[PDB]
RNA sequence: GGCCCGGGGCGGUUCGAUUCCGCCCUGGGCCAA
């Protein structure tokens, strides 16, 4: 138990064991050949092609490369014949644009279409990109293959490992541009626990130096971040996550936490415990993609906070959770329940003007001076958390985002107490709430 | 689809709004795939 008493045994988790490194060989080989037989001009890119890829996410990245001159259109149209004549398994998938994923010989592949360029500028299309940035990595990584599995492994292990929208954590070309820098996982881990919010990472320079935001610039392109979707608290876990493994390593840092699910009537009681208000927003989940779907919960809740602190209910957190039949807005508030009556603050004793007209609004309960200055009393239109964020939600929908927005303005309703505890969000809200044990 | 910056119109709220809550047009930048 010591670093590497412990990284010993991690390679054992994130290494792919001989029977899935060769059941991919004999993929790639009859994939291969497939290719050579239509005659086609492709390049193996991504982890399976460098080796870098995590025990059991054994994925083959094909990309086709074509002529600078050909249109968007032939691309889709030829990529979408030639994926279709070389998969035992076709399937049209989307991104920045369209492409074939399949299967062959019981392996996972994706067929991109790109153009075949020279030089990062002329680059149309991310994906473009894709075929320089293997370039730059093939020599680079070689014999360091497994320093990358072991740090893909623990941001994996963390909940931190993709940079899609549902993680907004460390992409894999972020994985190896920092063991290239940094030299293995250790070093890479060592260091992080230095990083600020305020670190830039120039690979191509070897430097690292102060900037306006955490940076990663590409060495294929020096105005591009490669870290720039990594969430800023999803890098502060990053940094102390290092900082406790170097204070007492442990194989448990690769091992996925266990879901720790709760009996219900527990996780009522802590509520009580607590006194605040929990309830949860549900409507149904749009038929989008996670990438569009998740950046929207975050929007919604969002409004939805803003709307609570604002409006005096004094929310402590917000989170949501997705599922094949709905979406869950969860909250918890210090306040159960607020006066009708609050004060509105009026203009200066002195402005005779605006006092007059600050008093030629009726009101129930007649304005006050207060240090040199009118008040009045005022009575709310809610007077608890949930009744408020009816009211927020019936009439802002159009707020929380297109899609999420839209679903809710058409359904959606309030849920709390017992009720609440039922339905699929005990996880969430645990984590919500820093349930330990 | 979401985030950043900027223009032109509006609505509601307020003693008072460029300034808070929101809506329509609209220019550029960026992110995930």
């Amino acid at each position: 138990m010591k670093v590497e008493e412990i990284l010993e045994k991690a390679l054992e988790l994130v290494i792919p064991d001989e029977e899935e490194v060769r059941k991919g060989r004999e993929a790639e080989e009859e994939l291969r050949r497939r290719l050579d037989e239509l005659g086609v001009e492709y390049v193996f890119v991504g982890s399976y092609a460098r080796n870098t890829w995590l025990k059991g996410s054994l994925e083959i990245d094909v990309f086709l490369l074509f002529p600078e001159e050909f249109s968007k259109e032939e691309l889709r149209e030829r990529g979408l014949e030639i994926g279709k004549a070389v998969l035992d398994s076709y399937e049209i998938r989307y991104a920045e644009h369209p492409y074939v994923h399949g299967v062959v010989k019981g392996v996972e592949v994706d067929v991109v279409p790109c153009y075949k360029l020279k030089e990062p500028k002329n680059i149309k299309s991310a994906v473009d990109r894709t075929p320089f940035h293997h370039k730059w990595l093939e020599g680079r990584i070689k014999g360091k293959e497994n320093e990358v599995r072991l740090l893909k492994g623990f941001l994996k292990a963390n909940g931190i490992y993709g940079a899609e929208y549902k993680v907004r954590g460390f992409s894999g070309y972020l994985c190896e541009l920092l063991i290239v820098f940094y030299g293995s996982f250790l070093e890479t881990v060592k260091n992080a626990r230095r990083w600020t919010r305020r670190t830039v990472i120039d690979v191509a320079k070897g430097e690292v130096r102060k900037g306006e935001e955490f940076f990663v610039v590409d060495p294929v392109d020096e105005k591009r971040n490669v870290a720039a979707n990594l969430s800023l608290d999803n890098l502060a876990r990053f940094v102390h996550l290092c900082r406790e493994f170097m204070e007492a390593p442990s194989l448990g840092f690769f091992k996925p936490k266990h879901p720790l699910e709760i009996e219900p009537e527990r996780l009522r009681k802590i509520v009580e415990e607590r006194g605040t208000a929990v309830f949860a927003v549900k409507f149904r989940k749009p038929d989008i993609v996670d990438d569009n779907l998740y950046p929207q919960l975050e929007r919604a809740s969002r409004k939805i906070f803003e709307f609570l602190e604002r409006e005096n209910f004094m929310p402590l957190r917000s989170a949501f959770k997705a599922s094949e039949e709905f979406c869950y807005l969860l909250f918890e508030c210090q306040i159960k329940e607020i006066s009708r009556v609050f004060r509105r603050m009026g203009p200066q004793f002195e402005d005779e003007r605006n006092v007059k007209k600050f008093l030629s609004r009726n009101r129930a309960f007649r304005p006050f001076i207060e240090n040199g200055r009118w008040w009045a009393f005022e009575m709310r239109k809610f007077t608890t958390p949930e009744e408020g964020v009816r009211s927020y939600a019936s009439t802002h929908w159009h707020t929380l985002g297109k899609n999420v927005g839209e679903s809710i303005r058409e359904y959606f309703e309030i849920i709390s107490g017992e009720k609440l505890f039922k339905e699929p969000v005990t996880a969430e809200l645990c984590e919500m709430m820093g349930v330990k044990d």
